[PDB]
């Protein structure tokens, strides 16, 4: 046993080592809830080392649940390809479509000539526009919309000399990406993630434990209407989006070393901007006028995103309020426009034979939109189990009681201060948000801290708000948000790399989340600090 | 002017004009039953003429139900993706793990050197092989594999002179002996196909309709009772088409036919040149512990399938008593095996025994992800699950009553010829399109009809299931005609004209055996079950 062998063989060892090692978990305890403990710390060990691919690890479940006796093996698999992961998956197929024609290399010509080709102002104002974007969508569509648009600006910046988007070459294995790459991308996941807590419709969570806060507690004074909550966030959100993207500058580009060769990189890249700026002019000439192909394209897309947003919004009625026999998700106008894509015509040329005294005849079946062959070979199908496994282990771990044994787990915490309380809930619901859905974490959590605020007599939103908008922060693994495995799916980057750079996210949200709730909310609700009446009157009849 | 439009634009001219001109039926009834209906028959019509993608087209349920009253969102999204098309999928995935390593070269070229060399017995050794092979394997995949072998030894043939691969002089056109050789291929692999639930998609479609309609049935089709029901009459009827191509082709029962000296010639001579090009041809080198290990997983996984839940003693899923298990965890248990085991197990040359050179990377698996993600059909996912949910659409709406009462009338005719009847139809329609959207059209419309009459439903559900599968005749039929006419030429008529003899072989082989050995797998079929009776009471 040479340390040559570990240097070789330490992934074997670790698939063959883990589960004998964390048998007495199960062994030592009854209960099925330390079966489930069991299965999810050998899938997290999995996951952080990456010794399975991601896609395999996933498929675990099937196989562990029905054998252990948490839940049958029917209900398992109709877990997986919920009407979520539908979703996801037409909004991979539409960002396809638009990539099937030239439509990413239009937008990203025009976006460059106004930011004014410089790579450090452009990194900018993708970010910013990510946020704003994903401030009233889902980050999901964010994301999976705005990823062939960056394709689209690296191809032109590697066209004109700047960079490189992977490095000189298990011939399988793909392409590694350089630093530039992985800011990008990276960037506009972790804006995705950012902006999404600005409001109360940007992302389910906030619904969550809004939800939750208003059913548990009625007859509250204090109110979380739509101009409150953005009221109380916003200056929150635009801290987090400055000091990440200075981070994201620092780490991969050298912004404050100058002796560093990333650093001179850009430089050279800035030196050139009075030729490159006639270069893209003509280059952007060169492309035609925009085809009826592209303007279909166009209009199908704007139609999806609008139907996104006017679906309950909660300051009007909606569509979904019309239709109420059954209950209608937002599965329904991505699958419409994935079809009507394939039903509509590229050109209308077909129409001279019965206009214009004929002309040039087509002699060939038209093309449609977008063909199955493009669809079935670039959309990453691992996405499927990657993101089912998602959902089935929150399923499993509120079948199973797991979920009661950590809520109830939280409960010794109230011997601690008021603030080093604030900052131990914040600190452990990162940590449990890193490796689970945000709503489920939500739903295990928000509850235990109402009643625990109410036993020991202080407000309840004093610890619920900064609670329910930790829960967003996930930037470690791909397994943690959506966001993360989009992009890593789409440029193929190694999990150790989003591992490391996600350290300052983490850090800086979590400080400026405690400084500005301590001051800033209490400005914004007045009585915070203080112990209200209606809460003495709850825990009297508590 | 006017036809060249036409045959240039019909496509389009279907998907925009068909549903305009069937509204007429939702607009002037008014209950649910007739938006279904409406449905399902724009449904049906783009299956059959194929104007649409087949994916793309079996996608419109999860769109369509919501904005009418039938389902929610997320139950029709539900319906997707159940325990069977999971199985389905690692079987797909399993296949694709013997195919990498090259194990089927290995049983194919055994088994033609163990039987003769002579054309006869080489033409026997490969369909037989074929039929083996696509009782596990996709059918197009099995053409794709066993093609090449028969290529090369007909090159060597033509090198020698003793055979000619073409007739002597706009393609050429290929001679009886290449016909003969390349049809059968096909043919084998649609015939085998029929053995086993994991043969063919079509066979998943109508065990799951049947699941999914009638979930308190006392007659189940396992996989072990499927196999007993369908592996007899398949080695039957496999035998009896091979005799009628020897005779159409080779001219077997004819002394001097013109064609029976060209066997002759190939018996006197080229006997030891298919020999030799045979044994060369097999040097993939010595068995290797990577191919017994796929080897011995895949034998593993069949012995789990028949082990779930027999008469004769209990076994698993009975020891696991407090959840349904049904064949899930045993293919997805494979599949991630394989990508756990190493493939050589010469690293523990560094522990003791350091005989050679020791590896100085990582050891690959048994497959890589790589390969998966490329070859694995993703569009059954939406197609088998297109299926189901419209069958469950039907069932919950109302609309399968109103067919039922409609059709009626047919109790006046016989048992028999109402069988006769519905494989002729089964197979008249199959003729012309894809095999799984029949049995998609047919399967519920027959579960319904039985309810209605006094039968019991396998006794129809099973001869018509089994007849989809059974197309020889154009190459729009199904895959494997299209492969083989593309890789020797074949003109259409010469394929219609041949396969006339399996119609007949395999109309006349399921009209007996159902009627004799069914009852003997199903002793109750003749009679109309308790359950039954509570069902079609109920509806
Ligand atoms: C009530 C119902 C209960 C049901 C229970 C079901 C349990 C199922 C789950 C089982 C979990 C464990 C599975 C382990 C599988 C074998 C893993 C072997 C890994 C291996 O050999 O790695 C090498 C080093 O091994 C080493 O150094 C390890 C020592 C040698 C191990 C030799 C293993 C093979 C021989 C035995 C096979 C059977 C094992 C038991 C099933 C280096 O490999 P690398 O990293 O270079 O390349 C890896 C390419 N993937
Ligand atoms: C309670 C009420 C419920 C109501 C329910 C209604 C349900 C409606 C369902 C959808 C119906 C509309 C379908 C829209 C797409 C039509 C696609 C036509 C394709 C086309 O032009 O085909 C060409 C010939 O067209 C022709 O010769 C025909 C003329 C084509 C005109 C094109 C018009 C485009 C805009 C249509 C808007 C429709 C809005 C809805 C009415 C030849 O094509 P090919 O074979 O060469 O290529 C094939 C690949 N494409
Ligand atoms: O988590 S739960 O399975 O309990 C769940 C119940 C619901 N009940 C109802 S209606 C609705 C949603 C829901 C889970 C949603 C997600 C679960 C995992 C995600 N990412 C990962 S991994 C993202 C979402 S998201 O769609 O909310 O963004
Ligand atoms: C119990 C109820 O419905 N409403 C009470 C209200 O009567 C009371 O004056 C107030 C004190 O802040 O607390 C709340
Ligand atoms: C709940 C239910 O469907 N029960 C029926 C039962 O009434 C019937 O006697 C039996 C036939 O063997 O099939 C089952």
């Amino acid at each position: 046993k040479c340390s040559n062998f570990f240097a070789n063989h330490w992934k074997g060892l670790v698939v063959f080592l883990v589960p004998l090692l964390c048998l007495p978990v199960m062994l030592l305890n009854e209960g099925a809830e330390f079966r489930c403990m069991y299965l999810l710390l050998v899938m997290a060990i999995f996951w952080v080392t990456e010794a399975l691919p991601l896609y395999v690890t996933s498929m675990i479940p099937i196989v562990a649940f029905p054998i252990m006796g948490i839940m049958s093996s029917d209900q398992t698999c109709r877990l997986y390809f919920k009407d979520t992961l539908v979703m996801f998956m037409g909004g991979i197929m539409v960002a396809l479509a638009v990539e099937y024609c030239n439509l990413h290399k239009r937008l990203a010509l025009r976006v460059i000539q106004i930011v004014g080709c410089s790579p450090r102002r452009l990194h900018f104002g993708l970010i910013m526009v990510t946020m704003f974007l994903s401030m009233w969508i889902s980050n999901a569509a964010c994301t999976a919309m705005m990823c062939p648009i960056i394709q689209a600006v690296l191809e032109e910046l590697q066209a004109q000399g700047v960079c490189k988007i992977n490095h000189e070459p298990n011939e399988d294995e793909p392409p590694y990406p350089t630093k530039i790459t992985l800011c990008y991308y990276l960037g506009i996941a972790y804006a995705s993630s950012l902006g999404g807590c600005g409001t109360i419709i940007g992302t389910a969570t906030n619904l969550t434990f809004k939800g939750i806060y208003e059913a548990r507690f009625k007859n509250s004074t204090e109110q979380m209407d739509f101009p409150t909550f953005m009221f109380y966030s916003v200056p929150s959100m635009l801290v987090y989006t400055l000091l990440t993207f200075v981070f994201l500058q620092w780490h991969f580009m050298g912004l404050w070393r100058p002796k560093s060769k990333e650093a001179q990189e850009v430089q050279r890249g800035r030196e050139g901007a009075d030729v490159a700026k006639k270069v893209i002019d003509q280059r952007y000439k060169d492309l035609g006028p925009m085809s009826i192909h592209e303007i279909q394209v166009m209009i199908l897309f704007i139609f999806m995103v609008v139907m996104y947003f006017t679906r309950k919004p909660g300051i009007f009625l909606g569509w979904a309020d019309l239709l109420n026999s059954k209950d209608i998700r937002n599965s329904m106008p991505t699958i419409f426009v994935v079809v009507m894509c394939f039903m509509l015509p590229a050109n209308y040329a077909f129409l001279r034979y019965c206009t214009r005294r004929g002309g040039p005849v087509p002699t060939g079946p038209t093309p449609s939109l977008i063909t199955w062959k493009f669809i079935q070979t670039k959309v990453p199908w691992g996405l499927v189990f990657l993101l089912g496994g998602g959902f089935a282990l929150a399923e499993g771990s509120k079948q199973s009681g797991m979920a009661k044994l950590i809520g109830n787990a939280l409960i010794g915490l109230k011997v601690l201060p008021n603030s080093v309380l604030l900052l131990v809930v914040i600190l452990v619901a990162v940590f449990l948000t890193a490796f689970s859905s945000n709503v489920a974490i939500a739903n295990i959590i928000i509850p235990v801290l109402a009643e625990m605020s109410l036993a020991i007599e202080i407000h309840p939103l004093y610890l619920i708000l900064p609670a329910g908008l930790a829960c967003s922060m996930a930037f470690h693994l791909p397994v943690s948000t959506p966001p993360n495995a989009l992009v890593a799916g789409y440029a193929n980057i190694r999990t150790k790399d989003m591992a490391i750079a996600g350290i300052g996210p983490t850090i800086i949200t979590i400080i400026t989340l405690f400084v500005f709730c301590q001051t800033w909310g209490l400005v914004v609700y007045p009585n915070l600090n203080s112990f209200p009446e209606w809460a003495q009157i709850y825990a009297a009849a508590a």
